[PDB]
């Protein structure tokens, strides 16, 4: 299988396979059952904002999503991910729907890794913004129901022309370019993700939710991972 | 045949194609017989600098190349690269030697391109910057004789073990990602490149020298484009 | 006597002393009298952003202002500041009302210096990005009616408690730490500005406008400079 | 008395106030005495390169210093930045020499400040980089026996014409510009801090080390805070 670490935004409660009861984020390490979680005040039809950060040093994964005029909800796990990812790898934004559905919509999305090297004492460097996406997205791979262009954002779930989500939808979009993620030979490796997101339910109950996610360069879609695997994951061990 | 946007660090003169007699940098659009020249004083053996710049204001496409403790060469062209260029392309590094050879050794490469919107008044972005290269570099495309891990460096023409290059070498690398390097849409299209070299050769007369490009995603080494034709143009046309 | 190199976003026609009949844009070198103007077609009441771009290699000043969903204005001259500014500069923003007014609001404001040179390696660098002003902002020294703080913006000239701009209004605000703009030394000096911006008139007579200025590091308000002196000069010689 | 949180590079164990019996680096709170230290091999003459990252998010203060083909010293504090520091600081480096001496080289300096909010998709930053310094560098404050200029290096305490450090030297540099460096209305907060230098002593006993530190704006050097105060404390306390 792939190998993924991820930071979710898990808008539904499957509480039969580790879930809280309530809207949460979690850190993901190879398992759909966040090794981290906190509660979540998701607000349906809200343009919400999402900080992801790790350093070599601290060796902390945190994430912070935050909408205008609220508390934020934070996570943080340590982990060292010289041991969990590869050398190269992917980032990439996953979505799902199952039974219950929500747009998915991603506004913008920003990325910056850096190596500082020991060997050399010279520092690798990788930055990629999208403030719009455009109808052709050369430097994106879209797999899944994942389409760009409507309102220059991305939807990673599949969504109608009048604008109504669709259930049992999975979509993912993945930077073209493999990142250099670590490096034995460096003194910090560090990176950034940032993301805003537009999650807009009919429902009472929206599901299934967006991620974050690094993974192996050749990662795709595992089978049946629509609903509560959230586009990552082949199973809920 | 690939569209090819290029600053050409030329050591050789080729005065039957439009060369001046001594070594030149040069700005190519679509031919090897550069549209604007001017007079280089390479320094066999030693570390080197190139700064290219672009922005869509001016539409004047500069170059500077400059070593230590001497003057600069510097060129510029007046050219709407909206007009020359399709709207998605890759960047590279290419070399070359003929009958006369050099080491086309590259130390360090970054890259900036910019978008600001008009419809939307937001941006998309890219950096990156090796100072780096490792044997297995992911985020490159090699093609031809160009290599990596030897010192950590780029080696685009073919070198022997001990140090001495080889003759009728060609060889590039291009950034794996395509670049959004124009859009209609657009108040300030941008890029800037910046790479270190040191060409040194055995010969009293080097050859045939490094050029940065620009050129559709696709684009592969033309056939028969050793020596004068820098792994860029087909013919001399 | 000050030295300034300014971009003149002038709302109001001073046809005595060298407007052109209609709103332009100006690149002001060390007089009120343009070098050279666009014509600009100002939205009263609209967020606006200006593009200030220079770099020693073209030696070019250039300047895009721009509304979504509208036509640009550029100007651009062919200016060598080294010739006109001293090595060490403040960077500011600089607005006036007279007979006539509008609110001078800023929004943002960002700004980049960079000298790259061949010591080795290593370059030179300042930038900082402000997209909301507070009440004490310590790294702005205000001048003349300009504060900061009412919804985060920067407020250049007097505007009443119910929000309706007054007459015979100067005010600046620079960015407190000295600007290395130029060194002998360097390949490549650049340097880079971005402001939005909102002018609001309560009739369809608004005056006097915004500039971008460089000065000398001392540089204040010159006396009686309200109105058609834009703050920047004591004089329309 | 100045508010001082610092990273310390301690060459010379004072052990009677709480120094470790080796050189080590050292989180400092409002006090010489080290609240967290770790044993570090200075290498005397060589160039080394301190990284020190804080972000509001794990509230963890972190330092690495390292040379090239050694093993690094790492040392961190849990820390909440806003519970010691006003909102506004000054950033610099200070060292001092006592009985025992070394050159206190300084060869670069970089440091990053961001605060990212979620007013909308808009956020606050400085930068700077000085990757050599000139004789009248007007972005820095030097304070005590510090100077600049001589090979483009900053010398932090005093050296004689013939090369050599003298005993009883204190000197600080600042970065001129304040630097917001907490809002409460802030969703992460973080900085970023590199220096590149150079400690040579005579005879096999160095002293006393360098500091990067954060101040109040008006920060200047304690009386008596020669050898072990490291330019940054008026007592031992
Ligand atoms: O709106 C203005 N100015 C614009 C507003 O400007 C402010 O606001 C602007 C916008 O905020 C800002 O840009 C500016 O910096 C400023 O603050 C403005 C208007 C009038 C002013 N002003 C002051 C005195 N006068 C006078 C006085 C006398 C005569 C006369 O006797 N005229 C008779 C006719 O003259 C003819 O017959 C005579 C006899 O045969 C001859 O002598 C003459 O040669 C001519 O043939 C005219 C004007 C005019 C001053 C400014
Ligand atoms: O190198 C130093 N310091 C290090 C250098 O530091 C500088 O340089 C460093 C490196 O640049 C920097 O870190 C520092 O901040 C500083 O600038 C240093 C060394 C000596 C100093 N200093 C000044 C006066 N004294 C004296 C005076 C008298 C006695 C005595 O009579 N000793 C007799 C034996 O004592 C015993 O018997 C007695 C009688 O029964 C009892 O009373 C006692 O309790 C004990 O049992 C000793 C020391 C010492 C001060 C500093
Ligand atoms: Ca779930
Ligand atoms: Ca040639
Ligand atoms: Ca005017
Ligand atoms: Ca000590
Ligand atoms: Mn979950
Ligand atoms: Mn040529
Ligand atoms: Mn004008
Ligand atoms: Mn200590």
């Amino acid at each position: 299988a792939d190998t993924i670490v991820a930071v979710e935004l898990d808008t539904y409660p499957n509480t039969d396979i580790g879930d809280p009861s309530y809207p949460h984020i979690g850190i993901d390490i190879k398992s759909v059952r966040s090794k981290k979680t906190a509660k979540w005040n998701m607000q349906n039809g809200k343009v919400g904002t999402a900080h992801i950060i790790y350093n070599s040093v601290d060796k902390r994964l945190s994430a912070v999503v935050s909408y205008p005029n609220a508390d934020s909800a934070t996570v943080s796990y340590d982990v060292d991910l010289d041991n969990v990812l590869p050398e190269w790898v992917r980032v990439g934004l996953s979505a799902s729907t199952g039974l219950y559905k929500e747009t998915n919509t991603i506004l913008s999305w920003s990325f910056t890794s850096k190596l500082k090297s020991n060997s050399t004492h010279e520092t690798n460097a990788l930055h990629f913004m999208f403030n719009q996406f455009s109808k052709d997205q050369k430097d994106l791979i879209l797999q899944g129901d994942a389409t760009t262009g409507t309102d220059g954002n991305l939807e990673l779930t599949r969504v109608s022309s009048n604008g109504s989500p669709q259930g049992s939808s999975v979509g993912r979009a993945l930077f073209y370019a493999p990142v250099h993620i670590w490096e034995s030979s460096a003194v910090v490796a560090s990176f950034e993700a940032t993301f805003t997101f537009l999650i807009k339910s009919p429902d009472s109950h929206p599901a299934d939710g967006i991620a974050f996610f690094i993974s192996n360069i050749d990662s795709s879609i595992p089978s049946g991972s629509t609903g509560r695997l959230l586009g990552l994951f082949p199973d809920a061990n």
